[PDB]
């Protein structure tokens, strides 16, 4: 997160770190056995780390659980990042608590104007590179579909929304990928992509989770 704040230990109990020897992506716990992330975060031998603040220190609220199964969306296009969503089953259920907790799925899509919390261990600088150990937060509004398409011509499908500030300065960034965009207690977004970080007229692009609920529910019901 660029130009955000330190969330605070466990203040976002649904944030997970995807770990393959190292944090490489964010994720969101949606029940005791499943995480939602970005498809472009797919790789094998993932361990899900829940209850994390400092990802480089064991501080006492962690649960480390290996992924048993990953499922990229059937229609994921790695080239356009269309349908950038993925579900990961945990090898055992997480012990759900105040600091480790699922975030609800949307019943409807959110609108332009809605305030949302984006979070992740990604790079904190818009130029140059600095990775935080503790989780970083950003409050950002969903931007209109027309301004999103205008910022990114020929790239914004119906499965993406922009969130952030057109002035720049505040955005998600490298390492936030697959992480939560939570709006009014509901997971509305997954950190998908952007042109750099916090650049003017170049806000973050998010997977529109409301388009995927049916698939998420149907999938978790049979796996
Ligand atoms: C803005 C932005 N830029 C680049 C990346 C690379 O994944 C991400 C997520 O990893 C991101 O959110
Ligand atoms: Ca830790
Ligand atoms: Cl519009
Ligand atoms: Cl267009």
């Amino acid at each position: 997160i660029v130009g955000g704040y330190t969330c605070g230990a466990n203040t976002v109990p649904y944030q997970v770190s995807l770990n393959s020897g190292y944090h490489f992506c964010g994720g969101s716990l949606i029940n005791s056995q499943w995480v939602v992330s970005a498809a472009h975060c797919y790789k094998s031998g993932i361990q899900v780390r829940l209850g994390e603040d400092n990802i480089n220190v064991v501080e006492g609220n962690e649960q480390f659980i290996s992924a048993s199964k990953s499922i990229v969306h059937p229609s994921y296009n790695s080239n356009t990042l269309n349908n950038d969503i993925m579900l990961i089953k945990l090898k055992s259920a997480a012990s759900l608590n105040s600091r480790v907790a699922s975030i609800s799925l949307p019943t409807s899509c959110a609108s332009a104007g809605t305030q949302c919390l984006i979070s992740g261990w990604g790079n904190t600088k818009s130029s140059g590179t600095s990775y935080p150990d503790v989780l970083k937060c950003l409050k950002a509004p969903i931007l209109s579909d027309s301004s999103c398409k205008s910022a990114y011509p020929g790239q914004i499908t119906s499965n993406m929304f922009c969130a952030g500030y057109l002035e720049g300065g505040k955005d998600s960034c490298q390492g936030d990928s697959g992480g939560p965009v939570v709006c009014s207690g509901k997971l509305q977004g997954i950190v998908s992509w952007g042109s750099g970080c916090a650049q003017k007229n170049k806000p973050g692009v998010y997977t529109k989770v409301c388009n995927y609920v049916s698939w998420i529910k149907q999938t978790i019901a049979s796996n």
